[PDB]
């Protein structure tokens, strides 16, 4: 039974005093998230080698509908490490000072990813991602499915999932104030263990 | 104050009878059909020549993000009159006729329908279109904002918003269960006018 996701990393109701509730992260998870998973398993049911292979493996070798299916379960995955009942506020350390010398402060990083997360048009998810040959960081959207580990150079540190069903029980429309209340979440311990390996 | 929208066809609380519910019309109506209308409207504001096309013209001529906002407002107006609290069943006339002689049959036409608005991966819009030349329907999908009006031949009969906002408030993830009531609501009065032209 060939693909499986990790647990919630705070619980079905773990954000629900952040403003993610229990219900938007019950229905993302349990059928957005893992409905892609039942996909994957079965198209993985009569492929032996693709079954055999890791989600990330699938990412960066398989195209259309079996590239999606393991891209959002990889996207998904890291939205949601991507996020803590003990996050928000501004990153310390190594990450800060590499938001600094990459955007020259955190406000500015602060604006160019909103504006990114607010703006992408369609479905889609705002990142931050290393180049791993410069080691500059960068703002970087992808489209529905789309995934920086089909680049070459790009190392996600951090995402906001902005399809619709990511915010619309709790938000409607209203992306913007989504998008907010994902600054009050976003997890910088994930986020600088990504940054340092 | 350059653009503008017709009213819903039949009145917010409409098709509240047959599934989708006043709330979830409100919703797409009042914030994101009409959203459209005001960005656009915001960006007439500064360009004359802009604010004196029409929406189509602007679908045919114009690129990036003020042809999404032009193509989302007749995609928008074209699914409200492509649906209707008198609608549903099977058309009859020159219409069903016309579906016979390009998909054998209404039930395989639907099948075609639905296979395409159920399956359709991330934002869009599944459409009975006509080739004008050949005369020939066919079932065509556009992704995000795309109209069937950027092709030359194509004129469109129906379609169904698959944008996870037309839906969610109702069905949440269920597009399954939405495009059913989509075929409870069709409108084959409006289908049958655009056919005859
Ligand atoms: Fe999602
Ligand atoms: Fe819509």
């Amino acid at each position: 039974m060939a693909f499986s996701i990790p647990p919630l990393p705070w619980g079905y109701d773990g954000l629900a005093a952040k403003g993610i509730s229990k219900e938007q992260v019950t229905f993302h998870y349990d059928k957005h998230h893992m409905g892609y998973v039942t996909k994957l398993n079965a198209a993985a049911n009569s492929n032996p080698a693709l079954a055999a292979k890791s989600v990330e493996e699938i990412i960066r070798t398989e195209k259309g509908p079996i590239f999606n299916l393991a891209a959002q379960i990889f996207n998904h995955n890291f939205y949601w490490e991507s996020m803590s009942p003990n996050g928000g506020g501004e990153p310390s350390g190594k990450l800060a000072e590499a938001i600094r010398a990459s955007f020259g402060s955190f406000a500015k990083f602060k604006e160019e990813f909103t504006n990114a997360a607010v703006g992408h048009f369609g479905s889609g998810w705002a990142w931050l991602v290393q180049d791993t040959t410069t080691k500059k960081l960068k703002v970087f959207q992808t489209h529905d499915a789309g995934c920086p580990l089909t680049e070459a150079d790009l190392k996600p540190i951090l995402t906001c999932d902005v399809w619709e069903h990511a915010y619309y029980i709790d938000y409607k429309n209203d992306r913007p104030a989504y998008v907010q209340t994902f600054w009050n979440v976003v997890n910088w311990d994930h986020a600088e263990n990504q940054f340092t390996r």
